[PDB]
């Protein structure tokens, strides 16, 4: 699992963190930010938006070549089943990879998909290929973000750090606009849980508040499912839409946008 040294995906994934990387810029993530922070793209409901993701795969993953909808079920499932008496945690694993509609749209994956590291300071070593990946990012060119905190101040906290652009930002941004009823934690885990430099590598706790550390357990909880209930073996969809229906129609029901 999660696996970098090998693997038979590992051509197509180091290619897209090395172009991620060398183009998650601050300026890049602050123009994204706008494209999407309006959600005027699309209205949808949630199980539209999933059957979206029935028509696409995800380039980043060494772990899945299967459409990234059955993912989707496949981590709510295993949520479900390890946390019965929290059913908005079961939902957090049917939506947390929705943003991902964006490479639908024309979106280069590389700003879709992905492990996330905050732009506007220096990378750090848990950073998937941060040695051999990072040489052509302008950024670094500039004293202004080329430093450990670059443009941040000690534990500004997370929710003050600009991270490279993809569907966890894009996700927990539109469930606020769209005033889903799920706990705070619930958006802090989807905000976040593409940040594998945190939350498993240990680093940029330099940026981190004593809100964030508190919230290291939750993020990780919900990491462990994410991570490991990929398989080839894919659920009966078709089955388990009633269910999860039931929870949307609790959290975030009707057409959102998008
Ligand atoms: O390849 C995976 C996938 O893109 C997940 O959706 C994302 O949350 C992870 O950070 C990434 O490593
Ligand atoms: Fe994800
Ligand atoms: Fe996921
Ligand atoms: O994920």
């Amino acid at each position: 699992f999660r696996n970098y040294t090998s693997g038979p995906l590992l051509d197509r994934v180091f290619t897209t963190y090395k172009l991620m990387h060398t183009h998650q810029t601050v300026d890049f993530v602050s123009r994204k930010r706008i494209q999407y922070g309006s959600f005027s793209y699309k209205k949808m409901t949630i199980m539209e938006a999933v059957g979206m993701l029935d028509d696409l795969v995800d380039e980043s993953d060494p772990d899945v070549d299967f459409p990234n909808s059955f993912h989707a079920f496949q981590t709510a499932e295993g949520i479900r089943k390890a946390h019965p008496d929290k059913d908005w945690f079961h939902l957090v694993g049917l939506l947390h990879d929705l943003g991902k509609i964006m490479a639908l749209w024309g979106e280069p994956q590389w700003a879709v998909v992905g492990d996330t590291f905050p732009v506007g300071c220096r990378p750090q070593a848990s950073v998937v290929f941060c040695d051999s990946t990072f040489q052509d990012n302008p950024d670094l060119q500039d004293p202004r973000y080329s430093t450990e905190l670059g443009m941040y101040q000690p534990h500004c906290g997370l929710e003050n750090v600009l991270m490279s652009w993809g569907h966890d930002e894009y996700l927990y941004q539109m469930m606020k606009f769209n005033k889903f009823s799920l706990p705070s934690e619930a958006f802090y885990m989807i905000r976040f849980h593409s940040f594998y430099p945190w939350h498993t590598g240990g680093d940029y706790r330099q940026l981190c508040s004593q809100q964030d550390l508190d919230m290291l357990p939750w993020v990780q909880e919900f990491n462990k499912f994410d991570l490991y209930t990929k398989c080839p073996d894919l659920p009966d969809v078709e089955s388990l839409r009633p269910y999860y229906q039931g929870l949307i129609d609790k959290y975030c029901p009707g057409t959102l946008s998008w």
